[PDB]
Formats: structure tokens, C-alpha cells, sequence
């Protein structure tokens, strides 16, 4: 379900996308071979197997080009569906110059965001019967952040940061500006209580000095497995209320690895900078 | 060099970029951790090895985040630098709190346009020794195609379709309304014969079909290698000036099994839908 916010962020894109494309001139050649009262069923289907994503993004793309009612859906399917290869995700009939306009776009979309919620149903299967939650980063395509977030959401992930201003993050820059991690920590603790805090550590003497604090989560970056499952004992008896989050060293292959210390989330900027596309075509 | 074109292309994207990130509120941690008159030297340093591009960028998003007159570039790298690990990109001295808040969408953007150069340049190896030419798809994420597009063109690619204007490309839904492969041909020769034209064939038949109709360029989807050859066999015999492009099953470990055929170009779709990020950190 797209929230109005990511439902403006779409548009956008798909008017952007659009643009991109008529730009030069319009389709000369539909145009020049198919007349404008030719009406098609076309299919989008998966050349391969994944999680779709989008597909409410397919449609807000045909609004835009065809109007809102200038096609119909005999069928879809629903977002977040784990399809095999040969799937009809959504069958349409829409008049074929429209179609052949908006192909491009809507494919460039929700082979993209299919592609994230594959990604991330994957994260999640690996990490499967550890308590460990597949999170995001702000490691996202300038103009796709909501949509990006909306996929891993969409596979299964959970949303993290959507922006500098979300929550209070103290990295080696402010501990540095303050003296001390726990200066920093302190600071920001003054200026605003409001805000949840998170605190990045690289080390763990830097870990065993914020833990007392008690910020809401401890960000491990870079961490080898053995040092990670010492985080998570020294969290558990010393500070049981502090999250623990992964982020840095991981790859699928480990993933689990990582989740079996018993660290809280898995920090995958992976999810949304490195994203493979899912091969769906459009079939008439 | 970032064409004028490119140019208002990156500022849209650092401009949304931006939007995304201080939508929710400023950097509510540096303000209270760091002050005003803080300056540093930063420097733009790779995680890993790879062809840089999209510096041009990273200035430009230090203009809108700390006027064109509010840091200082003491040495950077050129665009399509071939980089190892631990180099320096680029070395600034700027004020700290700017830095800061520029930081993610600057590392977003160079980090995507990097990646993309770092692929190209490994197929344009692959097929070195070869006559063919690496090229593009219209298969681009919304709001970045111009760009996208200049990173290839910096891996050492060359841009193909930059929208559906461009080029009169007769694909088989236009074939199917036509009749046949030659039906739309002809009819397209006829409504933009100002236009170059560009026919997908996705069989030795169809290539047979519209060769002696010599079209500017016949796009061979999903061939074999050896029906490439063929493909290149027929084109040098018949019609010697129509240029041809492998398009479809492409992998980096069958590019230059395909290139030496003959093929003029290769079609690499991947190299903008599917990109790995070039990790690259800020460094202060
Ligand atoms: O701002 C956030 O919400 C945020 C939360 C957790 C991690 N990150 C970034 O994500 C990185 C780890 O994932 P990756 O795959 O990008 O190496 C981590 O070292 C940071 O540079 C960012
Ligand atoms: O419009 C263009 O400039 C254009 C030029 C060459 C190829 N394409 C598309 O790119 C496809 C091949 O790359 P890939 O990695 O997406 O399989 C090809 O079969 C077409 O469907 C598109």
C-alpha cells in the first residue's frame, strides 16, 4: 500500500521517467504502424523468478498516459507475491499506443522495485529463525528513497532512517567535535530529547564506553562475527535495553552467520545501492 | 565534462537528493555537536577499485550546500581515472556542518555514476580486440537517464537511444500491426524518413527478411553465437553498410564470444538497471 507520501514520490518518478522518453518526440513509430483505436490485452510476466513490487506503480503509469480509465485490469497479481518464472503479474487491456508509450517506464519501475523485494526476501529467508530484522539505510537513489523504502518494506524488511532529521546519529565526526563519544551522546541528548538516539561504534572500547548511556541503538560498524557476538554479551548483562545493529562487513553468505550472536537488525545498504533488476517484459 | 544538458540533469538530482534527506529536519546532531565556524579537510576515498565518475557532481552538491565559494578543492582526480583501493578522489577544505549534511547524497550519486563506469569499462575489456562498441539501453532508472548516460560513456561505452524520439526502432508489436517485419519497415520509411531507422529481429528468417530493405541498424534479440555469426555472414554479403547489435543475452563472460562474430555493437542493458554501488566514503 502506497501512503500518499509514497504515492506523490511515484508520480514524480513516473512523470520524470516520461519525460525522459518523450523529451525528443513522441513514438513515431506506433504512430506511423498502429491506429489510434487499436486495443490490446498485454501481460507484464516474470523472465524470471522473485518478489514483485510496483505494481501499483504499473497502473499510476497508465493513468498518466492513458487516463485513469483508459484500461482495464482483467488481472493481477498482488504486491509482495513470490512468482515463479513464466507469471503473469497483471493482465491488461489498454489502447495500444498508450501501452507501447508507457512500457518502457513502468518496466524501468517495477523491474527496479521487484528487484529490491527480491533482494530482501532473500535477506530475510537467510536470517530466518534468529530474532534479527533486515533493516535499510539511507543508501538510496536520489528521487527513489519512498519507493525504494516502500520494496524492501514490500520484501519483508523494515525501514530505517527516511532522512537526516529522523532520529540523532552520533558518528566519529561528533564524538570527535565533542571530545568523547559519551560528550556527543550527552549533547544531543540536551538539545533533543525528542529524537531517538544512535550511536555508531567502530571498536569495542567504544561499545563497552557508550553502553552505559543507554542510547536506543548501537550501530557495529564493521565488525567481525567473534567481536559481534562479544557486543551482544556485553550488551545483554550490562545494558539489555540498548539494540544492537550489524552494518558494515555483511554479504547474503554470512548474513546468517551475523544473525546467530543475536544482534537485533542487519544494517543492508545493499538493499537499495547494488539493486539487480527483476526481468519482466510486456507481452501482447 | 558535464554537458549543459547533463549539468541541470545532476542539479535535479542533487536538488531531489537533498529534498529527501532534510525533509524531516536538519542534522539536528552536527548543530549540536559542531560548530559554525568549523572547517576541515575532507577527502573522497575509494572503498575498493574501480573507474571514477561523477565528481563533477560531488562539487556541484557542495555549491548548493555551501555556496560555490564555501570550500576549497585542493586536489582531485579526473573522470575516468582507472582508482585503487585507499585513493584519495578528491581532497577538499570546506566547513564541517556543510560537509556533513552534503555527505550521503554526494557519496549516493558519485558512488551509482561510479559503478555503472567501473561495469562498462569491464565489458569495453572484454571485448577489446574486437571492432565492437559497448552501448546503452533506455533500460534507465526514472530522473537519471542523462546521467546514467554519462557514465557509461566515461567506462568508455557509447550512448545509444536517449528516448522514444530518437531513432525509429520497429520492434514486433509494430511488425504484428504492419503485418510483418517489412510491412513496418515500410511504413515507418514513410512517416519519419528524416528519422534512422532500427529494426529488432529476433530470427535468421526475420534478418533475412529486411536486409535487402537495408535499414540503418538490425538489432539481433537474444541470438546465439553462433546464429551472430551467421547473422554477420548474411549482413557482410548482402547489405555490408547496415551496422548490427547483439541485444539480450548478453553476460560478461560471453561478451567477447559474441563480439568476435563481427557484431558492430553490443547491447548491454545491465550496465544501468542492475548497478553495483563503488563504495566511496568521505573522509575527514
Ligand atoms: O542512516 C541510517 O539509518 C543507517 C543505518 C545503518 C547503516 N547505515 C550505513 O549502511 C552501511 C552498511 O551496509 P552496506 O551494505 O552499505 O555496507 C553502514 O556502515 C553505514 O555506512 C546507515
Ligand atoms: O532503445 C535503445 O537504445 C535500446 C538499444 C539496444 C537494446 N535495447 C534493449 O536492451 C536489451 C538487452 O540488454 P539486457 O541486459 O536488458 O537484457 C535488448 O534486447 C532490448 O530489449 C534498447
Amino acid at each position: 500500500g502506497l501512503s500518499d507520501w509514497e504515492l506523490a514520490a511515484a508520480r514524480a518518478a513516473i512523470a520524470r521517467g516520461l519525460d525522459e522518453d518523450l523529451r525528443y518526440g513522441p513514438d513515431v513509430t506506433t504512430l506511423a504502424t498502429v491506429p489510434a483505436s487499436a486495443t490490446t490485452t498485454a501481460s507484464l510476466v516474470t523472465r524470471e523468478a522473485g518478489v514483485v513490487a510496483g505494481l501499483d506503480v504499473a497502473l499510476l503509469t497508465l493513468n498518466e498516459v492513458l487516463g485513469t480509465n483508459g484500461y482495464r485490469v482483467l488481472d493481477r497479481v498482488e504486491d509482495g507475491a513470490r512468482v515463479p518464472p513464466g507469471e503473469a503479474l497483471m493482465t491488461l487491456e489498454a489502447q495500444t499506443r498508450g501501452l507501447l508509450t508507457a512500457e518502457r517506464t513502468m518496466l524501468n519501475l517495477v523491474g527496479h522495485l521487484s528487484g529490491i523485494a527480491t533482494a530482501t526476501a532473500a535477506w530475510v529467508d537467510a536470517v530466518r529463525g534468529t530474532k534479527a530484522k533486515i533493516r535499510d539505510t539511507r543508501k538510496t537513489l536520489p528521487g527513489l528513497r519512498a519507493l525504494q523504502k516502500y520494496a524492501v518494506r514490500t520484501g519483508g524488511g523494515v525501514n530505517h532512517r527516511l532522512g537526516l532529521g529522523d532520529a540523532a546519529l552520533i558518528k566519529d565526526n561528533h564524538v570527535a567535535a565533542a571530545g568523547s563519544v559519551v560528550d556527543a551522546l550527552r549533547a544531543v541528548r540536551n538539545a533533543a530529547p525528542d529524537l531517538p538516539c544512535e550511536v555508531e561504534v567502530d571498536s569495542l572500547e567504544q561499545l563497552d564506553a557508550v553502553l552505559p548511556e543507554k542510547p536506543e541503538l548501537i550501530l557495529l560498524d564493521n565488525f567481525a562475527v567473534w567481536q559481534t557476538q562479544t557486543a551482544v554479551q556485553r550488551r545483554d548483562s550490562r545494558a539489555p535495553t540498548v539494540m544492537l545493529e550489524s552494518s558494515g562487513g555483511l554479504s547474503l553468505q554470512t548474513a546468517a552467520t551475523y544473525a546467530e550472536t543475536g544482534v537485533d537488525y542487519l544494517a543492508v545498504g545493499a538493499l537499495t545501492h547494488s539493486v539487480r533488476v527483476l526481468d519482466i517484459g510486456l507481452d501482447m
